[PDB]
């Protein structure tokens, strides 16, 4: 599983823990193995959300499976909270884009996983 | 809808306005209301088009429908006519990928749009 | 063809022509002319692969076509092997998403393919 945020809010106030928590909260989520996950955070974008600059985030979720009409209303749960508590981010102002992602077509370690 | 643009072109060069020009002028092109459309503009990038370093962009468009042959064509045209006007690329220097999203895959606001 | 690489190597680890070299490979390995090629690298990123900070890398490689199981393979080992090389990331610190695009959704030169 790959996770990346891109957010307004700035780089100062991502806390330094927020990787390690996404990743740990994710690998349960999805019943994955931490070592799997990947997560990545890219603040001080320049964004706007209706129109407003207020904070806001941009968010993706790739798996190999994992990924469906039920798992993904739980993991926007999931996702909206940390944003929230962390990022300060109302979870009205947070969309995020689930790609449920062929084997064959996700690259690692010189192969791919099919 | 989330509209997306990576760019070499410096911050300095967008105009003031520009997130607020692209999300009216997309809620008109998608008849998608304003208030839930998403823009985010990427400046500064190191980047090559052709491998060649003069001004060029890499967008996306994400949309739950109003994605299809000839609105893509329209889109393409509405977009690639700001970036030249505002930005100053050359269209024949602009990707853009567009997404038709099923609704069971976007998230916003601890649910999606399913 | 559009390749993007996300990394947390800083930007001055980054070699002069990289871009040019990954145009020119890329154009190898695709078959398509270098000229339509587009090739964007981001450095100084915040990540983790593993919940470690280690050197690693996200990227994905977007193409109308010349996608699928053994080009795939193909790709992955030629890019990897790249990212070791140039930018000394583990290559089992990178992941490659493949997107085969259909050609009615990109656009270019104010119309689509």
């Amino acid at each position: 599983p790959m996770f990346i945020v891109n957010t307004n809010v700035p780089r100062a106030s991502v806390p330094d823990g927020f990787l390690s928590e996404l990743t740990q909260q994710l690998a349960q989520a999805t019943g994955k193995p931490p070592q799997y996950i990947a997560v990545h955070v890219v603040p001080d974008q320049l964004m706007a959300f209706g129109g407003s600059s207020e904070p806001c985030a941009l968010c993706s979720l790739h798996s190999i499976g994992k990924i469906g009409g039920a798992q993904n209303r739980s993991y926007s749960k999931l996702l909206c909270g940390l944003l929230a508590e962390r990022l300060r981010i109302s979870p009205d102002r947070v969309y995020i884009n689930y790609y449920d992602m062929n084997a064959a077509n996700v690259g690692w370690n010189n192969s791919t996983f099919a």
